[PDB]
């Protein structure tokens, strides 16, 4: 019942996370040209908006797993399954969050740098 609904919500999250990881992995290196950097930067900001919008769902699933585990109604096998799912979900969410943020910093700095290199050639 609450096991079932946790499992449906975990599948929704993980389906979306696997693809967001793949998309992240497939974004190209930061381009040396300011018009290409604009588009990479613009693409990644939209991605960061996507991450943010999914953050409560990740936390919501992690909270549901935690409640199922503390409440005591589940088998030992199911608990080992849930604990491993929560541990890995949390590590994947966090890896993607850190790497995406680093990517955002680099694109921000690249775009500001390339723009200002245009400006000082007035
Ligand atoms: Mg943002």
């Amino acid at each position: 019942m609450d096991l079932d609904s946790y499992q449906i919500a975990l599948e929704e999250v993980l389906t979306w996370l696997l693809s967001a990881e793949d998309t992240f992995q497939e974004q190209d290196d930061i381009s040396d040209d300011v018009e290409d950097v604009k588009e990479q930067f613009a693409t990644h900001e939209t991605f960061m908006m996507e991450l943010s919008a999914h953050q409560s769902s990740v936390g919501s699933v992690l909270q549901a797993g935690n409640q199922l585990m503390t409440q005591g109604t589940l088998s030992d096998e199911e608990e080992f399954e849930i604990q491993e799912q929560m541990t890995l979900l949390n590590a994947r969410w966090e890896a993607l969050r850190v790497e995406s943020m680093e990517r955002q910093s680099r694109l921000h700095d690249a775009l500001m740098e390339l723009q200002k290199k245009q400006l000082q050639q007035l």
